[PDB]
């Protein structure tokens, strides 16, 4: 029988775009296209308001409008836990914690683009036996972005290299690069995102004058 | 005062996607910027079934579906009259009914990918005169796509380059490649097409069987 | 052992650029990838100037430009017969005229981009009969383009459908999407195109004059 | 008249590919364009081999790939400098290095892809005393890169908004989106990186075996 499996994506979703939303709809046919795995849910888990250098519209409102992207889908939900602690969390804390909720088994695999492969070269921005426990306890599900090259990273990565069973490179075929830096852009100079973000976020930002 | 302007979009719309939408709200936003223009309808308008050598989803049921895509529209609308007519009409026909139909004035422009304008170097797929009327009687609003230079396209056009004031170039900022191929393939293989194209759509889809 | 084939690539070439060149190296190593192919010689064959409704430079430059362009190469050869012919000739005819030059035969291939595949579904641009004689009696190998989907076009063609065997699509991750167009246009405003196109086509088209305003 | 401009390149160069060569001819037709600068000078500065979490080539080799790489170009060479020091140094530094070598003193720009504004953001990776200094007494001259919005990169920067007329923004309009990982890769693998990559660069890498899995 199949491997139930969850997808965890951690990361700033200001505002949630379809990129992000397509993101979770190609990994789980990547995944059960391999015919091992039957993904029964996927978790969108905003950033805590505390993180970055950047200015981030509140948490409340990042969570608001992912729920509202995600009326729409039968499987993927947001979940608050991570914006709303006190602080900032490493990731891998934040899949400590959905595991275990899991729990109260389906595998928890961290979702995120080629892009983020690339971070952890960054240096002191993973910790080592970070990367580590999330390739190793978890897994890794890494959606294709122009302009990186996935196998290279890890190929490159000592660690990533030793856990390749926990790391799925799925293709994106579609030429979908939508910037969220670009959106809060236009939506600041009064120009369209429709069919970029789904409809009712763009209501939403609207309503709070966001990103203005 | 900024001058009415009505754009068309003739196509298959095999099926509508969120490209072909986006195309709109980015060639508007454009003609706005200019501050010449005031636009106040779009216009999708699918082929008639005795076109070309593929097999489309029938002129009906592409009809229903951009009018399902464009239900949360406030100012594009999908006119049948083109796939209504018995047979395939060349596209300055269709500018010039909808051109009368506005006068039972604005200025009625042709929106089209620049994937478009080198169609027009294509040996007897336009007739000369028929893309000297299309940029001289009406206009011509390009939206950019990935791998065509629009600019390079008009230079080289004897006949666009003589008519560049009625030539507006739109350029997307955003890499938004969905190829509707692509979408029949997938569907076709029973993967998601979630965030590519509308909702209403997927639903009209599988109920209808269609690009299976 | 391996089939022995020969890579022919028709088209403006006005003027080859490194995106040119480089789809006869990913088609060679994708087909040398499938294990029973061995790819021996490249043929770039400038179109003939009566083509089209574009302006195209002299095909006496456009054989000159790739001739530079190739001293690098040493398996891809620009032949200038199809250029030299009073007129323009389809394709298929071109592939003839190359195979009987070849006459245990290698196979010839005509090499193109995904883009091309949607051409074939131009009305009246390509022959039925055309296109089926090109798929099963030679064959075709197709690099990806940003944009085109290949195995939609094949599966949506009943003649490409039914010889896609004959058909082997080979994917460059790499971006490129380098238009000849955007080269021309570059060079008519006197901007660089260095590391775009050859460094050698470059000192030609200088050297003559070529593709100003 | 026009203000003299030199073009610092400081990053990875393993190995220096027809992308990372292309973004100097491009920065310098836009700083052109804009009437007011005239580039005199390029240089290449492989990084230093201390550096980061990544396996590079040796600094010598890569000095010299960017060395062969640069024989046909007449205005862009590779100064082996920061590459020579005991450690890294952060790109500040090496600026202050080459702007004292320059002392009517034509102004050091910083050359690289909008990418690297996005890394501005990330926490302890640049000081922001740097930033600064990096902005305001030397210039950025940024190449665009697909994903990348650089218009908002500044826009959310107090720092890089404040002066942003020292930020130059052109346009490639080519994809290119060719990643040394990949070029890597592909080497390792025994592929083919031709027309990705310059004749020279791959000559050296085959002579001295560079890039083998
Ligand atoms: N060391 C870590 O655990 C680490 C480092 C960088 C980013 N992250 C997370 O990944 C996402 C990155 O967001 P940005 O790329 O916008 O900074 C966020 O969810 C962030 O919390 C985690
Ligand atoms: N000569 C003409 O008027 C002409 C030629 C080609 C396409 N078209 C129109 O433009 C669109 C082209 O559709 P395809 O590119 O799928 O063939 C259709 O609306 C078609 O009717 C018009
Ligand atoms: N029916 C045919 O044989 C046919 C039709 C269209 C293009 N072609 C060839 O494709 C190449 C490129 O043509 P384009 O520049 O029109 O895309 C040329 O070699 C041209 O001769 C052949
Ligand atoms: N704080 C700094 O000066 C700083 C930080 C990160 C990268 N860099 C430079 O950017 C270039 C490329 O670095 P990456 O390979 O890490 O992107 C190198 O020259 C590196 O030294 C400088």
């Amino acid at each position: 029988s199949r491997i139930p499996v969850v997808l965890l994506a951690c990361g700033s979703f200001n505002p949630i775009t379809n990129m992000h939303l397509r993101m979770f709809e190609v990994a789980r046919d990547h995944l059960h296209q391999t015919g091992m795995y039957q993904v029964i849910q996927g978790i969108i888990s905003p950033v805590n308001d505390t993180y970055g250098k950047k200015d981030l519209a509140a948490s409340h409102h990042r969570v608001a409008m992912a729920r509202l992207a995600l009326q729409t889908s039968d499987w993927i939900r947001v979940d608050p836990w991570e914006s709303e602690q006190a602080q900032w969390m490493e990731t891998v804390k934040v899949l400590r914690h959905h595991h275990s909720k899991l729990l109260r088994v389906p595998e928890l695999k961290l979702l995120c683009g080629a892009d983020v492969l690339k971070t952890f070269q960054t240096p002191n921005l993973w910790k080592d036996a970070h990367i580590q426990e999330i390739v190793e306890k978890f897994g890794l599900v890494c959606v294709g972005r122009v302009s990186h090259d996935p196998k290279g990273y890890i190929a490159e990565s000592p660690i990533l290299r030793m856990h390749q069973h926990n790391i799925h490179l799925a293709k994106e075929p579609v030429q979908n690069e939508i910037s969220a830096t670009y959106i809060r852009r236009a939506l600041g100079q009064g120009q369209s995102v429709k069919y970029l973000i789904p409809d009712a976020v763009i209501t939403y930002i609207k309503d709070h004058g966001l990103y203005t």
